[PDB]
């Protein structure tokens, strides 16, 4: 069912987050990880401590889909075990913020066709998945967004309720 969803989502904020590759959205599924450039960081640390949950919309460019999201668990911090990630051309690693630990909620794409009904407040009313990096969604259109992803089966949020 939908009910631990909902009460996960609720009062959360929600940001869209770009990838330029599969790659790196394997790696943050399998790792539980996240890193974005330094902008961006600063908007999702003062968000994670603004809010109940804070949940990451994942899009590959190109691809016509979003591939999952996942709620925030740590403000970023250096230092830790390394990633591979594989960058755009001319980004280097030192480029980067810091890195967040997320707990995926829905490992499940989302096709863009799907989405098509709803529009973010905050990018002028367009389409939601029109967007850059870190484009925050309104409380309404992103609970909405999320709930139109196939159920994860294979995750239990009974874990991530215990965190907030
Ligand atoms: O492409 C990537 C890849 C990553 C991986 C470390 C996780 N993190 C990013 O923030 N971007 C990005 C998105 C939009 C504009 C500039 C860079």
């Amino acid at each position: 069912g939908t009910s631990k969803l909902k009460y996960v989502l609720q009062d959360a904020r929600f940001f869209l987050i770009k990838s330029n590759n599969h790659e790196n959205v394997s790696l943050a599924k399998a790792k539980g990880v996240w890193s974005t450039l330094p902008v961006n960081e600063k908007k999702l640390n003062l968000a994670f401590r603004s809010a109940r949950s804070v949940i990451l919309i994942f899009s590959v460019r190109e691809s016509g889909k979003f591939q999952g999201f996942a709620r925030l668990s740590s403000e970023s911090h250096h230092g830790g075990s390394p990633i591979h990630w594989v960058l755009p051309a001319g980004m280097s690693a030192k480029m980067l913020g810091g890195v967040f630990k997320i707990d995926w909620i829905c490992r499940r794409e989302l096709p863009f066709t799907k989405s098509a009904h709803l529009t973010n407040p905050w990018n002028e009313h367009k389409p939601v998945k029109i967007g850059r990096d870190g484009q925050e969604i309104e409380l309404e259109c992103g609970t909405q967004l999320c709930l139109l992803f196939p159920p994860d089966e294979s995750i239990d949020l009974y874990q991530v309720i215990h965190k907030m």
